[PDB]
DNA sequence: TGTACAGTGACAAATTATCTGTCGTCGGT
DNA sequence: ACAACGACATATAATTAGTCACTGTACATCTACGATACGTAGCGGC
DNA sequence: TGTACAGTGACTAATTATATGTCGTTGT
DNA sequence: GCCGCTACGTATC
C-alpha cells in the first residue's frame, strides 16, 4: 500500500517559514544551530522553543508540517446530538415519496420539538441550513455524473435479456425509435394541423442514418413497417428535395434493437423479423439506446430550433409565438429533412474515431455488396391474419368482409393464412401450409366492391356504425356506410375533421413521391 | 452634470508609484527637487523623464493617475464592421419569432457568406461567440430586472380603463382570481380524481383573505358568487377543523377588482354587483394584482409541497411518484387548508408594514363595524333569466 | 431596481438619471450625518466612476441621519419579534403532520 | 466519471480505487517520459492528497510518453480538417435558409 | 412603487484546539 | 547652468482572434387543450 | 465502459495603443 | 309570421 501528501501553494506565513527552514538546514555545529536558531526566533518574533517546535514539525513531516493545520472540530456542529439526527431525519422524512420539504420547513418542525422538550434554545434556521448542507450538496454531484462512454471500433449492446451482443460490422445491427417532432405545421391552406411524429433507423456499426418516416400517424408497428421498407429498399430522390449527394444506402439488418414500445413487440414486427431473417431484441434501458436516442438531441440544435413554428424542447421552453408563426407543410419538413440527412448528418464525422465518414463507416464496414431486394418481395411486410377457414364455395370472411377467388372452393374445411394491406383490404393474398412449407394459393377479392378501395380503418369505423345503428352487414352496405360518411363529411362547412385533413396532407406527400 | 472618479484596490504595482509620490508632494528648491526625482529612479527602474510623466499624470488625475489606463481598443472587435454586422443582424434574426438560433448556427452562416464573397477569413466560432456576448447579457438582464413595492399606507390600484383606485380601508377593494392547487386528491375509496381548483378573495387594504371556495369544479360565475358569499357572510366552523383563533372577517367590498376571465366580465357578476352595490373592475396586467397572485406561491411552499401527491409547480418539476403517493380527499384538504388560513396565514405580519398582523389591520382599518346581512338576502347570487314572457 | 430605485438602511433612494442602470451592480457612498442624498458609483477597472445623486423617499423632510435610520429599523424589528405567532403556529405544524400519517396508513391500502 | 473514469491527452485513465469520488474534482501528477500510468491526488485546504493510481485503457502495450499521446492527438485533428466543414455541409444552410423567408404564409390574407 | 417568503453575504458573540512563555527536568559536553 | 516640454524613434504589455482538451446536459410519447362566458343563428310549435 | 454536440477554461499568435529614451527647444 | 329551447362562432383563464 501507499501513501502521500504535498502541500499547495503557501500562505505569506508559510513562506517566511521556508525562508527561516531554508536559514537551518545547512549548518553542521552546534554552535551555529545555536546562532541560527536565536536569530530566527528574532525573525519571526518568536520563542526560541517556539523555533524548535517548528524545525520538528518539518523534520516529522513535509512543508505541510509548516502550513497550518486545521482543527479537529471543523465540520462537526456544536448543537446537541439529538438535534442533529432529528434535523437530518426531520428533511429525509419529510421527502419521501412525493412530498417535498425545505429546511425552513424542518426549522420549523425542530421549533415544534423544542416547545414539547421545552428547550429553550433549539438551532436557529441558519444553523438547519448548515446541517442539511453537506446532505443537499452531496445531491448536486449525484444528478450531474458523466459516463465515460465507448471508446472506438469495439462495440457491444446491452439488451433487456442481460446478454451482451457484440456489433462487428455494418447492418449487423440496426435500431429505431419515434419522436415528437419540436415543429408545429399547417396544411396546404395555412391553418394548423399538429407536431409530426419522426421514426428513425440507424445503423450500430456506423452510426449512419439507413432511413426514417415523418407524418402525423401516431406510433404503430405499420409505422415501424413503412421506416423499414423505406430503409431497406435502394433510395432515390427528385429535384425538388435539390440534393448534391445521394444518401446511397441499402440492404436489411440481422439483429434489430428497439425499446419496449407495443410498436416494436408486436406480432407484426415479429413477423416481418421471421420472414426476412433479422431477429428482435429489446433494450435494457433508454441509456443503453444511446445511438438512436442522441440524433434527435442533435436534430433539434441543428435544424429544427431555427425552422418556422419552433416549439422548444418541452412546454417551459415553449414560444409564445409558436402558433402564431407555424408555417411549414409536411411536404416542405420533409424536403428539409432529407436534405438535412443526405448532404449533412451522414456526411459529418463520426464520433468514437475521428478518421471516417459515417456513411464512409458504413460503406467501407460492409462484409459485401448486399444484393437490392425488389419492392414486390416487400410484400413480407404485409400484415398476416394468422387463420381463416375456407367455408362452403370458397369463401372466407374478414372484417367483416367476404372474399371469394380463383381456387379457393377445392380447399373448402381447410385453414389458410391470409396476408393483407392495411392500407386496402379490398383484396387479399391467401396462402397456405403443404409439407409443414408455406405455398402461396390465391387473390382473394372482396365480392362486389372489387373497383373501390378500403383501408381496415374505414372497414372497422363503418362496420361500428352499422352494428351501432342495429342494420345488417355485408359488402354492398359497408361500401354504402363509407361513402356515406364522406359525403357527410362534406357537409360540413370546415369539411374538417383531425384525422380527415392530417390523412389528406400526408395523403398528399405520399403520391406526391414517384 | 458633476464628473467625479476615485480609485480603488490601488496597491499591487501602484503603492510603489504612491510612495514616489509622497516623496515629491512639495517644490522645495530647484536645486532639490531634481535630486528627489533622480533618487526615485531607484526605486523605480527607469529615467528621469518617466518620473517627470509619473508627477504629471498624478497632478492631473489624482490616484487614478497612477494606475495604467487600459488600452483604447478595448470592447472594440478587429474582424471590421461588415463581420460585425453580418453577424449582429444573422443572430437577431434568427432568434425572430419561434426562431431560437444558436451562437454556431450563426457561425455557420458566416462561413456560407464567407465562401460567397471568397473571404479567406471569416470569424473564427470563437470570435462569434465574443461578438454576440454583449446582446446575450443583455437578454439575460433584462429577464432578472427587480421592482420594489408599495411602502406605507398608501396603495393606488392600476385599472384597464388606466384609472387608479386609492385603497384606503378594509373592504374598500376586494381581488379574485383562481388556481390549481398541486395536490392529486383521491375519492372516499383512496382512487385518483383530479387536482383541486381554488378561488381565494382578498381585501386590498389589509392582505387579510377574507373568503374562499376550494373543489373539483371548474372556474365559473357560479365558483364566483360561492367564493362572494362565503367572503361575506360570517364564518362559522366546527370542532372537526380544530381551530384555535376565529376567522372573524366578514362584511360587504365597495369595488371588486379582477382578471379578465368569463367567471369576471360575465352578466351573473354584473347582476351581483349592481345588488350588492359594488363596482367590478378590471386588472391591467397580472402584475398589478400581486396581493392575490402571491399569496398562491406562499401556500405552495408553506402547505402543499409538504402534502403527499404534491405535482410540483409545472411538468418538468413533477414528483413522478404523484400520481402512486396520492392520501388526501377534498375533505382533508379542505380542514387542512382552512386551518392554515386561520391559525397561520391571517396571523402573520403584514409585510408592507412590519408591525401589525393581516387581521388585525383589517379589523382596524374598518371605517365602522358592517351590520351582518340576512342569509336570505343574499339570493341575490340567484342567475337572472331577462325577458321569458307569461 | 427598475425606475432607478436603489435600497440603503431599509429606506428606498430614487437616482436622479439611474433607470438606465436597472438590473446593473453599482456601489455607493454616503455622509452618516446625513444620509438623504446618497452619492452613486458604477464600480469599474481598479476605480469608481460617479455616476448620479439619488434621494430618500417616503421620508420626513427634517434631515435623517445614519444612526436614526438603524434605531427605525431596530425598534421595527423589536416590534416583529414581540408580535410574532409562535405557539400557535408550532401547534398548526404538528396536527397538520398527524393528519397526514393517518391518511399516511391508508398508503392506497 | 462514473466508474472512477479520468480523461487526459485523449485517453480514458480508471483508478484503482477511485470508484467512489464520481462527480468529484481530482488533481493528478505524471512522469511526462511515461504516461500509462497516473497519479491522482484529492484536494484540501493547505495540501494535495494521495488518493489512489490510474491506469491508461484501450491503447497499445508498448510504454505510451507524453510527446507521442500529442502526436497521436494532432494526427487525430489534421485528419478531422480535411473534412473541412467541406462545402456540402454548408451549401444546405442556405437552403434552408430560403426555403423558409419564401414561405411568408403566417398572416396572408385574400 | 406588485408582492411577500425562502435563502444568502456581512458581521458580532460564545467556545475550543492550539500557539507561546516560563520554569522545571533530563541528557549531552 | 538647471528645469520643463515636445518631435521623433523604439521597445512593450494589453487586447483580441484562434486552437484544443475537458465537460455539462438533453435524447429519451407529450401542452394544445379543457372549461367557462357572451353573441348570434336556427327548428319546429303555435 | 451511453452518446455526441454546443459552450468553456488554458494557452498562444497577431495587432496595437502606450510607456521609455535621447535629444532639441524654450523658459528661467 | 312570432316565439321559447338547441347549436355554432369567438374570447379568455
Ligand atoms: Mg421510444
Ligand atoms: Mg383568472
Amino acid at each position: 500500500l501507499e501513501k502521500n501528501v504535498i502541500a499547495t501553494q503557501l500562505s505569506e506565513e508559510a513562506q517566511v517559514k521556508l525562508e527561516v527552514i531554508q536559514s537551518l538546514l545547512e549548518p553542521c555545529d552546534r554552535t551555529t544551530y545555536g546562532q541560527k536558531l536565536r536569530e530566527a526566533a528574532e525573525k519571526l518574533n518568536v520563542s526560541l522553543r517556539t523555533v524548535q517546535r517548528l524545525v520538528k514539525n518539518w523534520e516529522q513531516d513535509g512543508l505541510v508540517g509548516l502550513t497550518q493545520t486545521s482543527r479537529a472540530d471543523k465540520g462537526k456542529h456544536r448543537i446537541g446530538e439529538f438535534w442533529e439526527n432529528f434535523i437530518t431525519k426531520t428533511y429525509k422524512e419529510g421527502n419521501k415519496g412525493s412530498k417535498r420539504m425545505t429546511p425552513k420547513q424542518v426549522a420549523l418542525r425542530v421549533e415544534a420539538k423544542a416547545r414539547e422538550l421545552k428547550d429553550s434554545k433549539p438551532p436557529n434556521y441558519k444553523t438547519v441550513l448548515r446541517v442539511l448542507a453537506p446532505i443537499l450538496e452531496k445531491q448536486q454531484k449525484a444528478k450531474s455524473i458523466r459516463s465515460p462512454g465507448w471508446r472506438g471500433t469495439t462495440l457491444s449492446v446491452k439488451t433487456r435479456e442481460g446478454k451482451d451482443l457484440s456489433v462487428d460490422y455494418s447492418n449487423h445491427v440496426w435500431q429505431c425509435d419515434h419522436t415528437r417532432v419540436d415543429v408545429l405545421l399547417v396544411d396546404q391552406h395555412g391553418e394548423i394541423l399538429s407536431r409530426p411524429w419522426l421514426t428513425t433507423v440507424i445503423d450500430t456499426y456506423s452510426r449512419c442514418i439507413m432511413g426514417i418516416n415523418l407524418g402525423f400517424d401516431a406510433p404503430s408497428s405499420g409505422v415501424v413497417a413503412l421506416a423499414l421498407r423505406h430503409a431497406i429498399l435502394p433510395k432515390r430522390y427528385g429535384s425538388e428535395y435539390k440534393l448534391h449527394c445521394e444518401w446511397g444506402t441499402y440492404g436489411k439488418p440481422e439483429h434489430f434493437y428497439t425499446d419496449g414500445g407495443k410498436d416494436f413487440r408486436s406480432n407484426h414486427l415479429s413477423q416481418i423479423g421471421a420472414q426476412l431473417g433479422f431477429v428482435c431484441h429489446l433494450r435494457d434501458r433508454p441509456s443503453e439506446g444511446g445511438v438512436v436516442e442522441r440524433p434527435f438531441k442533435t436534430l433539434n440544435d441543428q435544424l429544427f430550433s431555427t425552422l418556422p413554428g419552433y416549439t422548444g424542447s418541452n412546454v417551459q421552453e415553449r414560444p409564445e409565438d409558436a402558433e402564431k408563426d407555424a408555417r411549414l407543410t409536411l411536404r416542405e419538413l420533409e424536403q428539409l429533412l432529407v436534405r438535412y440527412i443526405v448532404d449533412r448528418y451522414n456526411q459529418s464525422i463520426d464520433a468514437r474515431m475521428g478518421d471516417q465518414t459515417r456513411f464512409e463507416r458504413w460503406e467501407a464496414g460492409l462484409p459485401t455488396v448486399p444484393v437490392p431486394i425488389p419492392e414486390r418481395d416487400l410484400d413480407i411486410c404485409l400484415m398476416k391474419q394468422s387463420r381463416r377457414t375456407v367455408q362452403r364455395g370458397g369463401c372466407l370472411q374478414f372484417q367483416n368482409l367476404m372474399y371469394r377467388g380463383e381456387y379457393l372452393a377445392g380447399y373448402a374445411g381447410e385453414t389458410v393464412n391470409l396476408r393483407f394491406d392495411p392500407r386496402d383490404i379490398t383484396t387479399i393474398l391467401v396462402y397456405r401450409q403443404e409439407n409443414n412449407q408455406e405455398v402461396f394459393l390465391t387473390r382473394a377479392h372482396a365480392q362486389g366492391l372489387e373497383t373501390e378501395q378500403l383501408a381496415l380503418d374505414e372497414a372497422e369505423a363503418a362496420s361500428r356504425r352499422l352494428r351501432t345503428a342495429g342494420k345488417t352487414i355485408s359488402n354492398q352496405s359497408l361500401l354504402q356506410e363509407v361513402v356515406d360518411r364522406d359525403a357527410l363529411v362534406a357537409t360540413k362547412k370546415s369539411r374538417k375533421e383531425r384525422q380527415k385533413l392530417e390523412q389528406t396532407v400526408l395523403r398528399s406527400a405520399a403520391v406526391d413521391e414517384s
